[PDB]
This record gives structure tokens, sequence and C-alpha cells, in this order.
């Protein structure tokens, strides 16, 4: 029994609200608001806690990292990252929380940090080949993938994808996506890595592509119902949920999900209390 948790984001104002979707009841409720306005953060579930990593508070990019205990319904801080980091991705690999890329107001970042919950310490990880802002991250089969993004220096959206091996501590390019996607939602389902939506310039994509590490190849799947950049993604009971994001007009309050066995996207009838892009999304136990 799972709750999908949606944390902060931009509405377009940076917000504190955290909402959870209850799959049995098919409805949203609010839980404890974030300690601060936070959008453009990484978000993972780890050791029973939701971690909101970095991002933007409406004025400044931040290095703060806050964790939510859903049994207590309370936010508390963990160690700050070395670097202020926004539009990053975050994922858990081998019990460590990786904070990948982003932007700090001045430059985009190839830098990567890893958090050890036992010692409450972040440490330096090998950097990516490319500096990627608005990057999406997912872990499949012991490897961590950094998908697309925006290359600040080149002022363009990226089609390239890279993969991190923790044993060798290096990032290597893998097969490119079919198209450039900054702000792609990235999620994993049945050992496939999905890249949903994103954008190349001001037009927002509804297209979706899936990567198989066994073939090192991408292929198209069904388009989403809405164009979405900077949507959150998670996987629940065989289905890939895409939450909010920006459609080129508004921050969406809608959620839709992909059924890989029918190659169909279905819009959830109940919307969030607020539209959100650049919101954290993860799944916890109810
Ligand atoms: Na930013």
């Amino acid at each position: 029994p799972k709750l999908m948790v949606v944390v902060g984001g931009q509405a377009p104002k940076a917000i504190r609200s955290v909402e959870c979707y209850d799959f049995k009841e098919e409805r949203w409720h609010q839980v404890a608001e974030l300690p601060s306005r936070r959008c453009r953060a990484g978000m993972v579930y780890m050791a029973g806690l939701v971690f909101a990593v970095g991002g933007f508070n409406g004025s400044l990019r931040v290095r703060t990292v806050d964790s939510y205990d859903p049994v207590k319904d309370q936010w508390t801080s963990v160690a700050n990252m070395r670097d202020r980091r926004s539009t990053l991705g975050a994922a858990v690999l081998n019990g460590l929380l990786y904070a990948v890329g982003g932007f700090d107001g001045s430059t985009g970042l190839s830098s990567v940090e890893a958090y050890n919950i036992k010692s409450n310490e972040w440490f330096h990880v090998a950097p990516m080949n490319t500096r990627r802002s608005s990057v999406g991250v997912g872990v499949v089969g012991g490897l961590l993938y950094a998908v697309g993004g925006y290359d600040v220096a080149s002022r363009q959206c990226l089609s390239t994808v890279e993969c991190y091996n923790a044993t060798t501590n290096e990032w290597t390019y893998i097969a490119e996506m079919s198209t450039r996607r900054s702000g792609a939602g990235v999620g994993v389902l049945n050992n496939l890595l999905y890249a949903v939506g994103g954008h190349d310039g001001p037009l927002v994509r509804k297209s979706v592509e899936v990567y198989d590490p066994t073939t090192n190849a991408w292929r198209q799947v069904a388009d989403m119902n809405m164009c979405r950049r900077n949507a959150g993604v998670c996987a629940v009971n065989g289905l890939l949920y895409v939450v909010g994001g920006d459609d080129g007009s508004c921050n969406l309050a809608s959620v839709e999900y992909y059924n890989p066995t029918t190659d169909k996207w279905t819009v959830v009838s109940s919307c969030m209390s607020t539209g959100r892009s650049y919101a954290g999304v993860t799944v916890i136990d109810k």
C-alpha cells in the first residue's frame, strides 16, 4: 500500500506544500509543508525517508537538504551538500544518495556528490562528461543514468545520456536519445529507463522514449496526453506516473500514468491542489 508524495515545486511561485495521492481512496491530501520554499530539487526515498535535495527557494539556489519522516510527518535537516545545486537529479545507488548536476545561478554543473546516511556526510563523486542542468536521473541494474538536460555553455538542450559505475567511479556516454530533452522526467519500470517529455526550446514535448540497458538502445513509446517539461516521475504497481510539469503555458496539476503492457497513457481524474513543475515526486509506504 503506497502513497505518492509530491513535494514543493513552482506554481510558478516556489512553494512549500507537500501532497500525497492515496491510490485506494483516489484522492490527495496535504501533509507537513517543507521547511522552506523549494523547487528544482532532487528527491528520493531512502531508509524510510523522503529527501529533498538542493534546488531553489525563490531567491537563491541552495545546498540544503531536508528529510521527511512520513510516520512522524516531520521535516528535519541532514548535512548540506558541498555545492549549491538546482535543477539536479537525485537517485539512490548501493545505499548512497547521489546528487547529480544542476545549475547554481552562474554555471551548470558536471559535479556529482554522494550522501552516506550512516555518517551524515556528502562526498565528492567523479564528474560527468557534460555539465547538465535540468537533468533527470534513474538507476537500473546497479548503474546510475543521467539523461539529457541543458548545456549552459552551449545554450542548448541535450540528447546525450551517461552512465555511472560505482565500482570504477566513472561516467561513460551510452546510446543517445532520439531527440534533445531538457527537463525530461526520468523513471524506471521493469528494468527499463523512461525519459518522458522535456523540451528543446520553448515548445514542450509529449513524446516519450525508453531505454533498455541489455540492448543499449532507445525506442519510442506512446505520447503522453499532455506536453510536460520538468514533471516528476515514479513507478507504482506496474505503472509509470508522471506528475505535473509545465506544458508551455501553465504548471500542470494533472497526473497521468503509462501502462507498458497496453502502451497507453491515462490521465488521473483528480488533480493536485496546485499546479507544480520542478516538484519532487516519490513513493512511500502507507
Ligand atoms: Na535554477
